[PDB]
DNA sequence: ATGTTGCTTAGTCC
DNA sequence: GGACTAAGGCAACA
């Protein structure tokens, strides 16, 4: 399918019970946003349809890309990596506004899950449903020659995509596997707020995995 | 009030 | 693999 059905089809989903629920039980949750109107349903990718660069993170943030309808879009996540997108010339500018004019170059955001999960963690069953959007999407994204795993979570979903062994695959930030057709396989620890704020991931490091995924892109 | 909640990792143990 | 949790720093939240 085109992008259009894959938007249209993806939005509607609701196989995830526990997430179909979850996504609209956070709503009004979080002092700030109470009473602003909440996205609340599964979140499209964005970005880049040319993208070399496929930054692939956990899952919906429940008062972020879930009440913005943007990945990474209004929560700490993306305070630290949209800035750092466009540091490293990756973006049209520093920040990202839901129904803003950002446009990204060369690369395309998504996550594993596409619905926000309790406690930020999804069940394998969940996984093994969604997995299921990131063949379409990934699908629909031919240009993509680096793939960046944003976690753990992350970096085992991209495995299970591209059949591989997590035996062979350990998770560990700076990590880098080779994939069919000259591709490229890049593990970084998640923007998450629990990682930048505590020191596990400083810009300075998530700045690097950006410029080496820009090198093994040929950007 | 100032204590709690809430935003991955890495290791334990079965 | 699966279930569990100490540790890490900060600040909205209450
Ligand atoms: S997490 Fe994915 S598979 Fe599950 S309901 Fe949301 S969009 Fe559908
Ligand atoms: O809502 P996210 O994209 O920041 O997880
Ligand atoms: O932000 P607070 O301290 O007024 O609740």
């Amino acid at each position: 399918m085109d992008r259009e059905a894959f938007v249209q089809t993806l939005t509607a989903c609701r196989l995830c019970p526990r997430l179909v629920a979850w996504r609209e039980e956070v709503v009004g949750r979080k002092r700030a946003f109470r009473g602003e109107p909440y996205w609340a349903r599964p979140v499209p990718g964005f970005g880049d349809p040319e993208a070399r660069i496929l930054l692939f993170g956990l899952a919906p943030g429940a008062h972020g890309s879930n009440r913005t309808g943007r990945p990474f879009t209004g929560d700490a996540s993306g305070a630290f990596l949209y800035p750092l997108l466009h540091e490293a010339g990756l973006s049209s500018k520093p920040e990202s506004l839901p129904g803003d004019d950002l446009r990204l170059y060369g690369v395309y955001l998504t996550a594993a899950v596409r619905c926000a999960p309790p406690k930020n963690k999804p069940t394998p069953e969940e996984l093994r449903a969604c997995a299921r959007w990131t063949e379409v999407e990934l699908g629909l994204l031919p240009e993509v020659r680096v793939y960046v795993a944003l976690g753990r979570i992350a970096l085992e979903a991209l495995l299970a995509h591209f059949g591989l062994r997590k035996s062979a695959h350990p998770f560990r930030h700076g990590a880098h596997y080779p994939l069919p057709g000259g591709r490229h396989l890049l593990a970084s620890y998640h923007v998450s707020r629990q990682n930048t704020q505590t020191g596990r991931l400083t810009r300075e490091m998530f700045l690097e995995v950006l410029m080496e995924a820009k090198r093994l892109a040929g950007l």
